[PDB]
């Protein structure tokens, strides 16, 4: 596809991710977790504004990614340097700033 893009959490600079992104992109998310899984993990960090799990309407399931929109960028990142990589329900997730734009 278009975005070939493995989430090195735009550590290389450049991207649309020194704007004001607290909206964080979570990919690998387990698939059988929930929004509320997804948002709490978060909420670990710290003030989750918002967070989404992707999946199919009924079938299927978590399509392995979300968004969960901080009320910060300090605490976005703080969950790229924290949970990014963390054992929700034995899956590895990838946080990272949802590219917006």
């Amino acid at each position: 596809g278009h975005m070939s893009n493995g989430y090195e959490d735009h550590m290389a600079e450049d991207c649309r991710g020194d704007i004001g992104r607290t909206n964080l992109i979570v990919n690998y998310l387990p698939q059988n977790m929930t929004q509320d899984e997804l948002r709490s993990l978060f909420s670990s960090i710290g003030e989750v504004e918002s967070a989404k799990l992707i999946r199919d309407k009924v079938a299927g399931h978590s399509l392995g990614y979300g968004f969960v929109n901080y009320v910060t960028a300090k605490d976005a990142e703080r969950a790229i340097n924290t949970l990014n990589g963390l054992r929700l329900q034995s899956k590895t997730i990838k946080v990272s700033y949802a590219r917006p734009s």
